């Protein structure tokens, strides 16, 4: 049950966000964002550069101050307002999904049922932490009393991607205020409304100021400005596996700042021969087309063993060719556009590369409309390790399936990559399933499902997809510095 | 590694009262003989304490944890040092001690030697290592103060073992009790001190102060009892009987307030779907009744077998326990030795007989071995069903019970049908059917594919009347563990 | 700020709480609720019994079943349940705390600012918990998988006493819902009507029926019978030692349940000759009387070093006279009255103790007033360590204050005592400080404060006062078990 | 208690450690290690270079092979193996710590009782980690069942230093091989030869080959291949800042290798004027001079309070006068020489810029000896927080004391620093003591004490110190890889 959605929601927000104030660029610069099921533009944003990082770290840091109303503020009060921020976004749900919508592409009742709901759900369960989250007394040799305090770690910049706007938001903010960090937070040209309207609601639910601070604006410069700053404590980052390098460079070469990075993968799915079939070709799908394929843990390699792979595949096709694309406004519609004109023109060069390289096309493969970013969800069969799109991530409504005879086999060709930020096995033996999810080179693996996502387990890379976890108890360490206090004392005793 | 030839009649050193790391006759200066089960035979005598040795015991345990004392200022560090020259030590006396375990319990050399002295070693080893890592907290309380916690020691710790693992109930006692820097006094079981009385004297060589472990060998309603009802004890931790440890409750519950973990008896199911490994299920069914002469209380008593593969496995049951050897348990080929005592002999004897009678279908065995020990003949009933005696209640001996089943949700109903919880096993190759039933168990263990796996680091216990609390791994730590809270006003409080 | 209270507040909920229903007793017996302050009775209240119990029993063992709403639900969901519970008593506040007044007899003005707060902050605490009592993988020898699940304990019954009527109710829910247990609670009946009306609140709130069921009536009827219950997994009780020691019988005839209590204490205040005199003096004032003395953790044993004895005693009669005894509803009010004629009379007794013994009667001594069950501040000095009243809870305003030399001294008199709940010690020392909380026989140590309750910290007695811990998350120890699953693989790799 | 030392100790073990075999370099070149005692070669060391860190990072690598001995073997037998380890450095014990004194300088007696126990309870308390550091089972929301492993990183790059050479060596090989990685060690050029007779106990004890591997050589060639390696799951560096600036950037332009930093200090000790006079100018001593002042670490920012300042300062050149320099194989020996040539020129170099800032010189400030890089002990006075010896990382036995006034000044000097490794407080006031541990911005701070190590305390620094701790159960985390696994279930219960 999904409320009925405006279809042209108004901008409230669009400039910088700097001690619960708004502001115009220095410069006074703006760009265009844009909706990319029409490809009109939705409104002008204030464009962030260095001299604007620089007014949000002053800000950021005057609000970390030692004695501040951020920092004396109980661990429990951290906790009511994460969930007083979560009331105020279930408050404004409907119109925020419907923001979400526009500003992205994706059909509203996903951003309404699943984005919306895992933002709450994210807020929700850090709440929970911001009292929780021990340091330790520690029986140390000697007439001592030593223990540790978990610290914030300071001003944390973050840079969050545009496929999931709100949710890697939420993703970033929930452990970081829940530890007591203050944030600068750059997020997407492609999609900065929505963040824009959350720091509105920041304000509302009565953060002090300076504790959250968002400049919109572009990588090369608003981006670059975070990662190299001198005040900035840790630096998180969420994008491709090639702006990454750039951030880690940019960030070493400044003052040896934390940093960490979820980026891109090429994840296999693993269907044995012994899978559910009905069930394993609906998930094989879901993984692969899931947020119009725009997913870094997307399923983009299937393999599929040899004994069932023609069933498979005549399955798979037929699943993909009924797949709804169209306006993301109708309850009806599967598939929104992507993202912008870069992102479309980049996953039909993909397509056509898949083709000269021999792969095999079984459906789609070309545009969707004339009309906005609309790709046709494509499948391609007979794919070979040594293939462009059996190697480089698509981040489109593009399948791979492939063929194996053995677990052994798979096992090898899988974990041949180098990526690993996660990976499926369908099956239904006890015995090839604890062999494989011990096997597979991935941070995240699952079985008999896809793209299980909990507020309470931790997602990350091995490899090249990223370091560090976000999600569950884990996502608190990277927010978190260790002071260790040791005491005399005049006779220790068990 | 190779098992070295055992001396068959080892000699005893240690058969006496042990306090302050010297050895004691009773007050009442009264001994009782300890048997050998394979002859029936006297070993020797053996020190008979009662109430007074207890008080004894307790005054020493008292004295050693006062604050200041040597064991009260030791680092953690140390404690772990301590434990692994202990460690050291048995593994010394490894022969030895394997050998006189056998001697006093029944069970077969090789057995003890490759199993109970290995899981000795490893469970001292094992914590050991918890001595220096089992911190408090510091808690992020609300207003201007600095809240944390300590996790200080119980203080002085009744611990009272059975007789069916000498040793490594032992360990399964002192380990955690000794790395959390508790105090101990000791009752051991009167059918099994010896190696016990021996490893008190490797704890003094290993160089723990005087009264930080006091053993008093006796009888269970005198020197137990003692124990239980002590109002200078601080903890009691009693395995043994379901019976005898509601008597031991009883006895705490109106003294001093004392904290009481039980490790107590049950009726293990052993549910073996027709999709599990027939060779390896039935191998280790036998392994999961038989072992240890049946005297575990996690023992698979209840065989559930799937409709299709009954006549199979129930035949294939019958075949390996006649084949089973029993016999002296110095000889190599001995898998059964003799049951623990006489006492045990004849109630195990009448469990058979009201299974007959109550129709079990006797399939092999049934009766007595050898006319000299307590040998008793592996037994297997078939066609058992739910109401009978034999299906209920814990025989604690070499008496197998199969049952048919047909469904999942039967043999889960079935299986949790039981006032016993301690543990549960479930054999098949199937994920779904693994994860259906681990979760819907209703035991403080389940294995899946294997039975009788322990390891010092994973927690073991039972659900209803099969006790309370946990022991092994971190969890074991807990129940020898105070929670002091120290909360301070500081001047302005900060994240 | 506090609002007006309204003075004679309507009562909605009389009855017992039976999966989200309200029953009279199977016997249609009632009994008299008395308003302490006035000594008339307030209404009737449902006298339930071992067949109430029974009922009881039945239902929360059927919410607990397999497949039950209640064990299906996902635990961050049980996190929302807590926190929605605390919403509507907050919205109800101003009502709560005049009807815990007007039961009880505590001042409205610490009703609403102290007791209610704390209330919301338990609940809230443990919500956040709900989804994150994690079990563990074990790096166990061979080839096995192990891991251990933390699951409920099932049926709890818990016994709450009369002092902290809406706290101890929120101390038992919070751990126990946390984690998923069912509750067959007992109310005390000196104050049954909060507890009563919060259950109407848990139906509201959306917890399914038979999770929380509540059975007001006496203690030899109703709490024997949850205490024996065949069906019953766990007790916990809070109250009298002997009582305490009733309920522990019981629980080891019946069904080997587990078994946690909190009761009394004879707690030292601990006042260095370096303290703070003005602030000692104000906190050993606070430490003994608030709540009427009615808590357990009070400050009944007031050391003081030689050196500043005689000011120390002076400033602290000065103290106990001006004390404001009245109207628990007029805001001018400090103390309120005694909860129920039989604690008048008990304390009145141990005054009479004590002056028989020889102590110092240093200010009041007798009844405060002709209406209701008021006692005058009274103070004893020059108490020696082997007087009855040096001894045995008072639970009264009756003060105790004892002279000292050395610091080694007052720990070893500190600590000669069957009791073991809380200390405390005032000094400007660092050494004295650590010192004094290592060497010191108590399950809590305050350091120049007492009485400080953190939803974080545990809280419990050490020797007669009582096992386990309440509140942190200590408090979920003893709801839950722990199973083992060890499971044969392949091949284990680290 | 101390066994007399052999003065000239044979060397046994002088080349490239891969797969417990010892190996020249590639290129046949090798360096001189220098006794800094007397300035006379010692023996001559394969000097490893990018070649030889290849064929080491392919030994490791092969070792961690899943299915391999060290990935299958049981956690606890790691253990086992640490703590053979230990015994046999135990067992010639007195021959590493002649070593260690013969390579380095450091005072026999101190190597002895400090370095080689210290080593002893690190491997040995890691060792009992090996079996204990669990995942976690996660109630995730909906029908699943979630946990995680905690799996080895995989080959770790670690870079050690030369003033602690053993200690360093262990506070590596513990926490990484308890956790079942493998290594490859860079060992400093100054100090190679303890470390390599360590290797071959490492074989003795049974360790499979190329779990551990040793590469000696220089910075720039090998310690840059290490941190540049494409195969290097993890690189971990201990310090200059200048270096670890070098490392965090090429161990960023290669393959996202996760890269942990332990750096230099400039910690403040601070002294209030109710401060032990006697206990704190023998701690301000220790913690400026321990270990020739080669100690990231080190109390080289002495603030001590204007009232005490005169007295303290007359106590302290007193000290240093008194303090005795020569032959380290003398029992009477306080302080040996510097580690090298390039250090004691460098130290010499701030002593003169000292001079020349106006720092007054107090005692010392020279050359010790004709022969060998023997430094006086050197006090300066008056020193200004603007002044080049206040603000640099001097690492030698240079003393700075400073006057302060009042406490709120001192906490804004002691953090007004890049560095953040370590600070102290000297006082025996409750209050101060709590207000500065949580103020002063440092890693560890102590509290009446100073270069307190235990193996259960981490240890590591803030700012440009460092990132990531080392020691305690935290040392764990940098060595860890976490991989989710999440399994459909029929269907979910608490
Ligand atoms: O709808 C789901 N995932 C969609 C999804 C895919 C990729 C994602 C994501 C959510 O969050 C970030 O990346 C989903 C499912 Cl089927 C089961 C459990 C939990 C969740 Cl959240
Ligand atoms: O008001 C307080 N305690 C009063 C109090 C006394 C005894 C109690 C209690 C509260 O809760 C149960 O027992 C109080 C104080 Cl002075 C400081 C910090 C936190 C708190 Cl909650
Ligand atoms: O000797 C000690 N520190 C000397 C020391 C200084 C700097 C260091 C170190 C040891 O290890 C690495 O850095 C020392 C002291 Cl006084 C007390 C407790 C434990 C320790 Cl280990
Ligand atoms: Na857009
Ligand atoms: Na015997
Ligand atoms: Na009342
Ligand atoms: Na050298």
């Amino acid at each position: 049950a999904v409320p009925a959605p405006n279809q042209q929601p108004e901008v409230f927000c669009n400039q910088i966000f700097i001690n619960n104030e708004w502001h115009d660029a220095v410069s006074r610069k703006t760009f265009p964002t844009v909706n990319p099921s029409t490809g009109e533009v939705i409104c002008q944003v204030a464009e962030g550069d260095k001299e604007d990082v620089d007014k949000a770290v002053k800000a950021a840091r005057a609000a970390f101050q030692l004695g501040s109303p951020w920092r004396r503020m109980d661990a429990s009060h951290r906790g009511r307002l994460l969930n007083r921020l979560a009331d105020l976004i279930e408050r404004d749900r409907t119109y925020l999904a419907a923001l979400e919508t526009l500003d992205n592409g994706k059909p509203y009742v996903i951003s309404y049922l699943v984005d919306l709901d895992m933002v709450l759900k994210c807020l929700r369960y850090y709440a929970g932490w911001a009292d929780k989250y021990h340091g330790k007394t520690i029986p140390i040799d000697g007439d001592f009393f030593s223990y540790t305090r978990h610290e914030p770690v300071g001003v944390c910049g973050q840079i969050i991607p545009w496929n999931f706007p709100l949710l890697m938001q939420a993703w970033k903010l929930g452990p970081a205020l829940a530890t007591g960090n203050v944030v600068v937070m750059k997020v997407a040209e492609q999609t900065p409304l929505t963040a824009l309207y959350v720091a509105n609601l920041i304000k509302e639910a009565g953060f002090p100021p300076g504790v959250v601070n968002i400049v919109p604006g572009f990588g090369p410069t608003a981006g670059a400005a975070i990662a190299s700053h001198e005040d900035v404590d840790k630096v998180a980052f969420t994008g491709s596996t090639e702006i990454g390098r750039v951030i880690q460079v940019a960030a070493g070469s400044s003052n040896l700042k934390r940093v960490t990075l979820e980026l891109g993968g090429k994840s296999p799915n693993i269907i044995m021969s012994d899978a559910d079939m009905d069930w394993a070709v609906e998930q094989a799908h879901f993984a692969l087309f899931f947020n119009q394929g725009q997913c870094s843990c997307a399923g983009s390699r299937t393999f599929v063993q040899e004994d069932i792979y023609d069933e498979f595949v005549e399955r798979s096709v037929a699943r993909a060719k009924s797949r709804v694309v169209g306006n993301p406004f109708d309850s009806k519609t599967e598939q929104g556009p992507q993202v912008d004109e870069t992102q479309f023109k980049k996953i039909l060069g993909y397509i056509n590369t898949g083709k000269q390289e021999g792969a095999k096309l079984l459906c789609g493969g070309g545009i969707a409309a004339d009309r906005g970013y609309f790709i046709q969800p494509t499948v391609f069969g007979d794919v070979q390790d040594g293939m462009t799109i059996a190697k480089e991530e698509i981040f489109g409504p593009v399948m791979q399936i492939l063929k194996f005879k053995t677990i052994e086999e798979v096992v090898g060709r899988a974990n041949n990559s180098t990526y690993g930020l996660a990976a499926a096995v369908f099956t239904k033996d006890l015995d090839k399933a604890n062999y494989l999810s011990q096997a597979l080179q991935a941070g995240t693996v699952w079985v008999n499902c896809y793209d299980v996502f909990g507020a309470q387990s931790p997602f990350g890379g091995y490899k090249m997809s990223g370091s560090g976890r976000e999600l569950g108890e884990y996502g608190l360490q990277a927010y978190t510095k260790v002071k260790t206090v040791t005491v005399k004392v005049p006779q220790k005793n068990s």
